[PDB]
C-alpha cells in the first residue's frame, strides 16, 4: 500500500540523497542522532544540529559546566559531544549523507564548522547571517558540500560574488526560507531565475512545506528540493522527547512569534519560559555559555526576557516549566505523533 515514488534522487555537490527532502536542522537538541540518523536511513537528508551540543546525554561530554550550563562557547558547542553524535547517526544510518546546520551568529562559528567537518558531515547548511567566509574554514575538506539559507535574490547574489572573488568557489546549493514578496511561491522563482547566472546551483525550498501536494508545488516552480522541519519535530524519533507529549494539543493561538538574543525572531510556544516571562517567574539572565555574538553576553538576552542557550538547553532536557519551544507555523496541525519511516512514506509514494 505504498506506490514507488516519483521523486527523483537529488544531487548536492559530490554527494546524492536519494528523496529531494532535507529534514531541517533543529536546536537545541531536537535533531541529533536518533532523528537526522533515521532520516537519512530512509533516504532523505538527515540534519544534525551542531548548536548546544555541550548539552547532548545531561552535559556527558564537556569539561566545564557552570550553574549546571556548559561554560563558554568550547562547551557549549562541544567537538567531541558533536563527534559522538555523528558516530551514533551513523550507527543507524551508514554512509547515508549527514548534514550540519551551524547559525552563523554563533561565536566561534569557523572552530564549530570544522569541527562538524572533522565529525564527518557531508554538508554544511549555515543561516542567521550572511555567511561570506563559509569555506574559509572548510580547506581541508574539499567535498563537504557547502549550503546558505538566504531569504532573497540579493542575498544569492552576493554570495556567489564575495565567495568567487576570494575562494573561486561558489555554494553548492541554497536553502530559500521566506523571513506579499516574502511568500515563498514568490521568493524561490526570482531565487531560482537568479541563480542561473551562476550555473543552476539548485534552491531547496523551506518554510510552510506540510505534505506533498507542497512539495509538487515548489519542484514545479523551479525548486530542486524541500527542506521540511515541523513535520520532523511530530516524530517519534525527535530527540527532544518533549515535543512528543506536547505537539499534539498544540493550538494555533498558542504560536506567536517573539524577539531573540541573536537579532532575528523566532517562533515560539506560549509555554515554559515564556509563560515565566508574562508571570515574572522566569530565570535570572547570567551569560554563561556565550552562545552568539549579537547577544552582546546578556546584553540582548535581558532586553527580550530569556536567554536562547539555557531555555534551549533545558527544553531538551525535558523541563516543561523553563524550557523554549520552538515550532513553525504549521505545528498545531500535528495531530498525531508518527515514526519517520512512515512519514517519508506519505511525503514520497507515488
Ligand atoms: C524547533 C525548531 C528548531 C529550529 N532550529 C533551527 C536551527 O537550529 N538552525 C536553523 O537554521 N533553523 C532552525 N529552525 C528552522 C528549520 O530548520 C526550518 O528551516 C523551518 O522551520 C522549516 O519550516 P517548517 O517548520 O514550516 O518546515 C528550527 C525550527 C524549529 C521548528
Ligand atoms: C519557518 O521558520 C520558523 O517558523 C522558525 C521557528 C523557530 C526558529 C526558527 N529559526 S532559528 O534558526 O532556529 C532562530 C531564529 C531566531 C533566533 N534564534 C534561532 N535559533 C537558535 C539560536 C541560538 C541557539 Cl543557541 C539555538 C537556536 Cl536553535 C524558525
Ligand atoms: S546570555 Fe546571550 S550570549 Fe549568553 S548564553 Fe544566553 S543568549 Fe547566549
Ligand atoms: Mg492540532
Amino acid at each position: 500500500g505504498s506506490m514507488v515514488s516519483t521523486l527523483k534522487p537529488l544531487k548536492i555537490g559530490k554527494h546524492t540523497i536519494k528523496f529531494p527532502i532535507f529534514q531541517g536542522g533543529m536546536g537545541v537538541g531536537i535533531s541529533w542522532d536518533e532523528l537526522a540518523g533515521n532520516v537519512a536511513k530512509e533516504g532523505a537528508l538527515g540534519v544534525i544540529s551542531a548548536v548546544g551540543t555541550g548539552y547532548y546525554k545531561n552535559m556527558r561530554f564537556v569539561e566545564r559546566i557552570v550553574a549546571k550550563k556548559p561554560f563558554e562557547a568550547l562547551n557549549f558547542y562541544s567537538k567531541k559531544a558533536l563527534n559522538e553524535i555523528f558516530a551514533n547517526a551513523r550507527k543507524i544510518c551508514g554512509n547515508n549523507p549527514l548534514g550540519a546546520n551551524i547559525l552563523y551568529a554563533i561565536n566561534d562559528y569557523g572552530r564549530v564548522l570544522r569541527d562538524s567537518c572533522e565529525a564527518g558531515a557531508n554538508i554544511i547548511i549555515t543561516g542567521a547571517g550572511l555567511p561570506t567566509n563559509m569555506p574559509e574554514f572548510a580547506k581541508d575538506f574539499s567535498d563537504v558540500a557547502l549550503i546558505p539559507i538566504i531569504s532573497s535574490a540579493k542575498a544569492l547574489k552576493i554570495l556567489c560574488k564575495r565567495w568567487s572573488d576570494r575562494y573561486k568557489r561558489i555554494p553548492d546549493a541554497f536553502i530559500v526560507e521566506g523571513p506579499e514578496e516574502f511568500r515563498l511561491e514568490n521568493l524561490v522563482p526570482k531565487v531560482v531565475e537568479a541563480s542561473k547566472e551562476w550555473g543552476n546551483i539548485p534552491i531547496i525550498a523551506a518554510g510552510g512545506i506540510w505534505d506533498r501536494k507542497d512539495i509538487d508545488t515548489m519542484l514545479s516552480l523551479g525548486a530542486s528540493g524541500v527542506q521540511m522541519a515541523t513535520r520532523f519535530l511530530g516524530t517519534k524519533e525527535c530527540d527532544a522527547k518533549v515535543y512528543a507529549d506536547l505537539l499534539p494539543t498544540l493550538k494555533k493561538e498558542d504560536i506567536l512569534l517573539i524577539k531573540s538574543p541573536v537579532g532575528y525572531p523566532a517562533r515560539a510556544i506560549n509555554t515554559g519560559v515564556i509563560k515565566r516571562i508574562e508571570e515574572g517567574n522566569a530565570p535570572k539572565i547570567a551569560c554563561v555559555s556565550n552562545c552568539v555574538a549579537p547577544c552582546n553576553r546578556g546584553e540582548e538576552a535581558k532586553k527580550v526576557g530569556y536567554c536562547i542557550a539555557d531555555g534551549l538547553g533545558r527544553s531538551y532536557l525535558g523541563n516543561r516549566e523553563e524550557g523554549l519551544y520552538f515550532t513553525g507555523a504549521n505545528g498545531y496541525r500535528v495531530d498525531k505523533i508518527i515514526s519517520v519511516h512512515e512519514l517519508i512514506k506519505e511525503l514520497t509514494e507515488g
